């Protein structure tokens, strides 16, 4: 329908730690929007499973915090693989964007883009090269003009698909506070 090269593909993994080499992914969420940051669809909301063994490798705030949101009993109850899950995304995304066009985006998305390359380098592949980094702009504006920032606020869940929702309204929000274009 709205299949465009100028559309944008944002994502948000939950994993098990900080750490690509030791730890795994547990949920993925995918939205596109357009070029203006219109919401146009939602993709697979995926929690993929994993044995004990690697929820075991979990520290106190990955344990509480995935524990009290339900993502651990739904990675339990999971009958979906990393490669289900990346069969899943791409299927979804070929609907809406073309492969190597859009950058990777959300908040802090360096981070998940490791975790793609060391775990789903098949849907990793499908992205630009380059990166739109929500939190880039957040950290010019609290060095710029901090008191913008107290305008808005996250609930912050770790729910994937609202936390990448929310990554949207913060630039969103931006782009009618700090930008003239
Ligand atoms: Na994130």
């Amino acid at each position: 329908m709205s299949f465009s090269d100028q559309n944008l593909i944002w994502i948000d993994l939950e994993m098990t730690g900080l750490d690509p080499e030791m730890h795994k992914i547990i949920e993925m969420a995918t939205i596109v929007t357009d070029s203006e940051l219109n919401i146009l669809a939602e993709g697979p909301v995926i929690a993929i499973h994993q044995p004990e063994s690697e929820l075991a490798k979990m520290d106190e705030w990955c344990t509480t915090t995935h524990t009290a949101s339900g993502l651990v009993a739904r990675v339990r109850q999971s009958q979906v693989s990393e490669e289900e899950a990346i069969d899943q995304t791409l299927a979804f995304l070929k609907q809406w964007v073309p492969e190597g066009k859009s950058p990777i985006c959300g908040n802090s998305i360096g981070q998940d883009r490791r975790f793609l390359y060391k775990h789903m380098p098949r849907l990793e592949a499908y992205f630009h090269y380059r990166y739109i980094d929500v939190s880039t702009i957040k950290e010019l504006t609290r060095r710029w003009q901090p008191e913008v920032l107290k305008e808005f606020s996250k609930t912050g869940s770790h729910l994937a698909l609202d936390d990448i929702r929310e990554s949207i309204a913060e630039l969103q929000f931006y782009r009618k506070a700090v930008f003239k274009i």
